[PDB]
């Protein structure tokens, strides 16, 4: 592949989440357990696997509203 296989882990993953989503905030991987608690998580797709920009954007926090 033309893309690098460098993966994205640690604080650099958090830095990228802030870059991609801006001030709107983001969510992160929920589980970190040795035991069977399978779930989604940005670390699972960007560090254990490799992820793309469009996918990474889906971890953005939801919009808020107030009257």
């Amino acid at each position: 592949a033309y893309r690098p296989s460098e993966t994205l882990c640690g604080g650099e993953l958090v830095d990228t989440l802030q870059f991609v989503c801006g001030d709107r905030g983001f969510y992160f991987s929920r589980p970190a357990s040795r035991v069977s608690r399978r779930s989604r998580g940005i670390v699972e797709e960007c560090c254990f696997r490799s992820c793309d920009l469009a996918l990474l954007e889906t971890y953005c926090a939801t919009p808020a509203k107030s009257e």
